[PDB]
């Protein structure tokens, strides 16, 4: 449950907004004093902090270099009539993730905080993109649907052998048993190794042709890769 | 939100798992028959298909079978108690993602569930293998905290700017300003380049120091990447 930080000058929004925070199984925690949700942002890591241009007893600029100063990179969005955002607009662009404008329909409001939520999620799975490979020798790999064609023939890959394929297609070089569990069974923690060798063993007998090279090739030494045909 | 298919016999289990699951707001299909299992598998794609070994009306090998001609890399995890996995073992780890005994209990259950989703993503999203980066020059990158140090110094990137350094910092290729949108601003429909290079000169006047090459390059009509020194 994502905690958010809420300090609404207009009691009217702030309520309704809170309950379809919470709708969407948010925590929410309503606040009304600037110096009490700088408190609590200090001893609490949210995942999201709103507020307005001017909190009351100090500016939104004021309670984020404070903050910062220990938590830099808090997620603070800027919710304000365009009055108040345009006055201060160039500072609130370098403290703020995100800033909208009211009058704002809430569900509007809810749709904008899932989708930070997401990016921030995105960036900490310190996912680096890189191209995917989608032909190897006569196999085609089709993304979308996880599907896998020797030929013109559907071979009927498992998640894991697929995701197995995937993973030893992805890298020029030879991948170790280790890299392997790390990589189809990330997160997983998976100790033995043994595993790896059982499934490049279904991988085979699923897509290896007698009279053929195999497709995958075993450095006896190291680990696994593709086999060149 | 993750779609799950939830076929258990023990209809009390399946009653408090389908609670547990939807408190990390994944969405759960209730069923009680694998004929419906199945018809439900094929019309929609379930991230996880959860089946004891015998499904009442059939096998969970005769349900994976059928669902893998349409279907073949569908995520299918068992959950039985000892002696009847046991007896379909070396069939269950051929078609199934993962198996699991009962007696469960319901945290252990979800978080492997949670495990697997994460593993499913981050082969989708065609994440590099590569260790994350948490060096670069004199820079030091706290990922746990989202915090960055030059030399002894904390420097004090916002959540943005610190994203974006993660972004040119995770490629050894230039990014381009779509690649920057995508990725810092992913979800977020961004559509003006012009922001990127906001918050390329933000993060260079927090980074860089007189009488030093900048942390970030400007890669002339391409994009932006890292600066060696």
């Amino acid at each position: 449950g994502k905690r958010i930080l809420l300090l609404e000058k207009e009691r009217n929004l702030a309520h309704f907004l809170s309950l379809e925070l919470q709708k969407e199984q948010y925590r929410v925690d309503l606040v009304e004093e600037g110096q009490k949700a700088l408190s609590m942002a200090l001893q609490t890591d949210y995942d999201l902090i709103l507020l307005n241009v001017n909190l009351g007893d100090m500016m939104a600029q004021d309670f984020a270099e404070k903050l910062s100063r220990t938590k830099p990179a808090s997620v603070i969005m800027i919710l304000d009539h365009w009055e108040d955002l345009q006055e201060e607009l160039e500072v609130v662009q370098r403290f703020a993730v995100s800033y909208i404008y009211k009058p704002v329909l809430i569900e509007n409001l809810v749709a904008r905080i899932s989708a930070i939520f997401r990016g921030r999620d995105f960036i900490d799975q310190h996912c680096s993109l890189m191209k995917v490979p989608r032909t190897y020798r006569n196999l085609r790999i089709d993304v979308e649907h996880h599907t896998v064609y020797r030929g013109e023939e559907m071979i009927a890959l498992t998640r894991r052998e697929y995701d197995l394929l995937a993973t030893l297609m992805g890298s020029k070089k030879v991948l170790t048993r280790e890299q392997l569990l790390e990589s189809v069974w990330k997160y997983e923690s998976a100790t033995e190794t043994n595993i790896v060798d059982v499934y490049i063993r279904y991988l085979r007998s699923k897509l290896d042709v007698k009279g053929q090279k195999s497709y995958i090739k075993t450095v006896r030494g190291v680990g696994y890769t593709m086999q060149e045909g």
